[PDB]
């Protein structure tokens, strides 16, 4: 046994010392972004997923509309959108009809420049730039949840819908991209608020999709508002394109889940008694809340009853203020994960960590110390770069 790993805290990092046979240590496989990120859409057009290509699908449509948004920052769009107009010139589609739509979901209209932003000046001067409006939305259907889908005139008009966007784990849709992006992107403020409360489901969690209340009940939407073709990029943690995949709404997107999967997803047999979860370093532990998007993933692999060692320093404090005054009187993960133990490794002094409810140890190697003694022959899994890593049972 006697395993020695070293966990990021801070600017730094800090060891721990496990019996090797008591533990196992699980590491994201952080693919290099491509060389060639406009050749890889290229690529993946003429190698579509699921649906022929373009050349075969737009022949002789003439309201061709192209969703791209910056809810989610980076957007790909600049990257993803060029490639796509010249599949559609090749295949005799004129930029005149072609739109490009930006979903706002509940934000504010671009600015020209932000738009130029968005999509590229060369592709703003040829291309009308549409923002969505919530205010102008057509009925198209009610999900089997009850979500009534009112989507954007313009997408509605529309004889062909290409969605792109990013495609990545999401905390509550299992997965970012395909239907996501037009739903709830470029509907109405009803189907965005009653979809929004499937989040609060049990199912709505990282890397699952069929039993995903919130991930069906947009690609259920997206199927009223007949989405035709997509085109994501598969994301890395530095937001480098790793991947494009192009074709079916549904099975492209499956595609490119996977190779999320194969980068961050961490299968386990069981869960663990002990979890020890590191944010991979400042500044991804700069405060409490944004370490949360570590104990967010490492809350499903630890055991009812169990144990989660969290290190980070959140030298810049709680965070957020509506998350912070909660904790101290958004925070939905921590309140969650309260049916296990959960030791704060932080800059915090004992008074504080304890008073939102943390176990406190000054260092990782005391709380794991304290922790094991609690169980019999505990399993121990350690997540140096919990931030990024799924561990997935």
């Amino acid at each position: 046994g006697y395993k020695e790993i070293s966990l990021k805290y801070g600017k730094g990092a800090v060891d721990v010392k496990i019996d090797e046979n008591m533990c196992t240590v699980l590491y994201p496989e952080d693919l290099p972004g491509v060389e060639d990120p406009m050749a890889e859409v290229s690529r993946s057009l003429k190698d579509p997923i699921g649906k022929a290509p373009l050349s075969d699908l737009v022949k002789g449509k003439k309201d061709v509309v192209i969703l791209a948004s910056d809810i989610t920052r980076p957007s790909p769009s600049h990257i993803l959108i060029p490639p796509i107009t010249d599949e559609l010139n090749r295949a005799g589609i004129s930029d005149d009809s072609i739109k490009i739509v930006f979903g706002l979901g509940y934000h504010r209209k671009h600015t020209d420049d932000e738009k130029k932003t968005l999509v590229g000046e060369e592709v703003f001067n040829r291309i009308k730039c549409i923002d969505h409006d919530i205010d102008d939305c057509v009925y198209v259907g009610t999900t089997k949840r009850g979500t009534p889908v009112e989507v954007f005139r313009e997408v509605y008009n529309a004889d062909f819908i290409i969605a792109t966007g990013n495609l990545e784990l999401h905390y509550k849709a299992g997965y970012s991209g395909g239907h996501k992006a037009l739903l709830p992107g470029v509907c109405s403020k009803n189907t965005i608020e009653k979809n929004h409360a499937l989040m609060f489901s049990e199912g709505a969690m990282p890397g699952k999709i069929d039993g995903n209340p919130m991930r069906e009940d947009i690609e259920e939407g997206g199927k009223l508002a007949r989405v035709d073709f997509i085109v994501n990029a598969v994301l890395n943690s530095h937001k480098e394109i790793v991947k494009v995949v192009s074709g079916d709404p549904i099975k492209a997107h499956r595609e490119g889940a996977k190779y999320i999967d194969k980068m961050y997803k961490r299968v386990i047999p069981e869960k663990a008694d002990i979890v020890v979860a590191s944010c991979g370093g400042y500044p991804k532990d700069i405060n409490l809340y944004q370490a949360q998007k570590g104990l967010d993933n490492a809350q499903y692999s630890v055991k009812d009853g169990g144990t989660i060692i969290l290190v980070a320093e959140c030298r810049e404090g709680l965070g957020e203020k509506l998350f912070s005054d909660w904790m101290v009187n958004a925070a939905v993960i921590c309140e969650v994960l309260k049916r296990a133990d959960i030791y704060l490794i932080s800059s915090f002094d004992r008074s504080l960590t304890e008073k939102i409810f943390f176990k406190y140890a000054k260092t990782p190697q005391d709380a794991l110390d304290e922790a094991i003694k609690k169980y019999h022959d505990p399993k121990i899994l350690v997540l140096p770069y919990a931030n990024s890593t799924l561990p997935y049972v």
